[PDB]
C-alpha cells in the first residue's frame, strides 16, 4: 500500500511549488487519475480471480488490457509534470 | 469502419438509457453534470479553465459508468456474497468517490480563482 | 500484447498516437497541450477498461445473460462520453487557438 505515498508527496510537491491555480490542478488530476485507473485496474483482476484461479485465454487478456491502461495513465502523468515544470522553471 | 462506430453508438446508448431508467442516483447524477456543463459554458473563464471544470464532471461520469458496468459482472456471476465479490464493488466504489471529491475540489479552487 | 496486434486496437491507438504528436508539435501554451494530450489518453485508457471487462463477461460463458449486455453497453457508453470530452476539449482549445 505504498502507492498513497507517491500521491502524498506528489500533492506536497504540487503545494511546495509557486505555480497557479490551474498548473496544480493539472498536476494533482494527473496523479488522481493514475489512482483511479489502478483501483478500476485491481476491481477487475479481483473479478478475473472470482470467477476462477485456473489460466484462461479471456482472463491473462482481461489483466492485460488493465496493466496496459494503468500504463497509459502513468505515461500521461509523466508527461504531465514533465511540460509543467519544464514551463515553470522556463 | 463506419460499421464499427455505429454498432457501439447503438451499445452506448442502450447503456446510457438503461443507467437512467435503472436509478435515481444517476439520474441525479447526471442532471448534476449537465447543470456543471451548461454552467461552464456560460461562464467568463479563459479557454483551460473551461475544459477543466467540463472534463472533471465527465471524468465523474466516465468512472460511474465503468464502475456500473464491472458491478454487472459481479452481479452476473452470483449475488451470493464473497470476498473478491465484495472486494471488486470496494476498490470500484473507491475509485467513483475519488472522481468525485476531485471534481468537487477542481470547481471550489477555479471558482474561488474566478471570483475574487 | 497479443491485443496491440488487432485491426480494432490499431485504428483507435494510431488515432491517439497521431493526436499527441500533432499536440507536441502545435504551437501553443504549455496547461493547453497537457490538455490536448491527456484528453485523448483518456478515449485510450477508457477504451482499454471496457475491452477489459468485455474479456470477463466473455470469460464467464458464451451464453447470454442480462447483464452480461449490460455491462459491456455500460463499457461502451464510457468510452463514449470520454470521446465526446476529447472532441470538446480540442473544439474549445483549438478554436482559441484561430
Ligand atoms: C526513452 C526515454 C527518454 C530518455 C531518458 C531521459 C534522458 C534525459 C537526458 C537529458 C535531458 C535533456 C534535456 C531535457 C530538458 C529539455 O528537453 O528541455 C527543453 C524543454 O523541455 C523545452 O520546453
Ligand atoms: C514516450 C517517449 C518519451 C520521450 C522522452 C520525452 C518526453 C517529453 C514529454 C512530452 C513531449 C511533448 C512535447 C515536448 C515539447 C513541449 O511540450 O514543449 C512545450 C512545453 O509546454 C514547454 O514549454
Amino acid at each position: 500500500r505504498q502507492e498513497g505515498v507517491a500521491v502524498l508527496l506528489c500533492v506536497v510537491i504540487a503545494a511546495w511549488l509557486d505555480v497557479d491555480a490551474v498548473t496544480r490542478v493539472l498536476l494533482i488530476s494527473s496523479v488522481m487519475l493514475v489512482m483511479i485507473v489502478e483501483l478500476l485496474n485491481s476491481a477487475i483482476e479481483a473479478v478475473v480471480d472470482r470467477i476462477g484461479s485456473e489460466y484462461h485465454e479471456l482472463s491473462g487478456r482481461a489483466k492485460d488490457l488493465g496493466s496496459a491502461a494503468v500504463l497509459i495513465a502513468i505515461i500521461d502523468a509523466v508527461i504531465t509534470w514533465a511540460i509543467l515544470l519544464w514551463s515553470h522553471f522556463g
